[PDB]
């Protein structure tokens, strides 16, 4: 296979130091690396890096769906809140997506390891904050997620936000049952839209408010699909406010038309993250 090159995006490939394999627990064959001289400016500067590639064993679906996923990362654009697209190398050998570094890994064990055996409740709402804002421009690019979940959001070393994996029966994967996420419409009907992810991000603010717990608690997998179709959400936890519980549930709205757009949570959530004080 042939790629055209993009000068804008290319990366001679002795610019890229390859460090350690993640393996199983990121989507594919990903590698932490160090581009050297990634702004022209500034040539002698190393940057810390995320790479995807593929395996000894891909096949000409793989490929495709590599080269689809750093094209879509074009079209979309960057912001702060999303995992950007660096570069790439494309030619004098095999395919390498370079992408930003998030030293502090997914949302979900960043929360769980700053469990009392510590996060201020503005923390918190700035976080869900910064996930809204990322999903709101990922909107707006006409962008579906399809899978938001903590473990689906990456932290950098300056504890930004950055939603991951947007470019992409009831058995666990990590250990994680996807289902849980998943908008009614999504689980019975197979459809996916921009409020099937305000579904999830219901569930997302569930996440960050019980630091990083299970969705549904006590509720076996068998008898979650009746517990939705009867109205069933899962209740308030106890280091969240009513106006913030008020906005999961209307996330969770049974009706996709009726649920707000990200548009409208990153406006309530910037004004309570100023209402939100840093002893609360
Ligand atoms: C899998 C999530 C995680 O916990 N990652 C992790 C674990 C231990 C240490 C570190 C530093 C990290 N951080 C990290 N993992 C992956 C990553 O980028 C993955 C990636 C890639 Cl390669 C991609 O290429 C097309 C597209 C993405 O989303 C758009 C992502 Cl997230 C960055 N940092």
């Amino acid at each position: 296979y042939e790629l055209p090159e993009d000068p804008r995006w290319e990366l001679p490939r002795d610019r890229l130091v390859l460090g350690k394999p993640l393996g199983e627990g990121c989507f594919g064959q990903v590698v932490l690396a160090e581009a050297i001289g990634l702004d022209k400016d500034k040539p002698n500067r190393v940057t810390k890096v995320a790479v995807k590639m593929l395996k000894s064993d891909a096949t000409e679906k793989d490929l495709s769906d590599l080269i689809s996923e750093m094209e879509m990362m074009k079209m979309i654009g960057k912001h702060k809140n999303i995992i950007n697209l660096l570069g790439a190398c494309t030619q004098d050998g095999p395919l390498y997506v370079i992408v930003e570094y998030a030293s502090k890994g997914n949302l979900r064990e960043y929360l769980q390891a700053r469990r009392p055996p510590q996060l201020s409740s503005k923390d918190l709402v700035s976080c869900a904050y910064q996930v809204a804002r990322g999903m709101e421009y990922l909107a707006s690019k006409k962008c579906i997620h399809r899978d938001l979940a903590a473990r689906n959001v990456l932290v950098t070393e300056d504890n930004v936000m950055k939603i991951a994996d947007f470019g992409l029966y009831y058995k666990k994967t990590n250990g994680r049952l996807p289902v849980k996420w998943m908008a009614p419409e999504a689980l019975f009907d197979r459809i996916y839209t921009h409020q099937s992810d305000v579904w999830s991000f219901g569930v997302l603010l569930w996440e960050i408010f019980t630091l990083g717990g299970s969705p549904y608690p006590g509720v076996p997998v068998e008898e979650l699909f009746k517990l939705l179709k009867e109205g069933h959400r899962m209740d308030k936890p106890s280091n969240c406010t009513n106006e913030l519980y008020m906005m999961m549930r209307d996330c969770w709205h049974a009706v996709p038309s009726q649920r707000p757009t990200f548009k409208q949570l990153v406006e309530d959530l910037d004004r309570i993250v100023a209402l939100t004080s840093n002893q609360e």
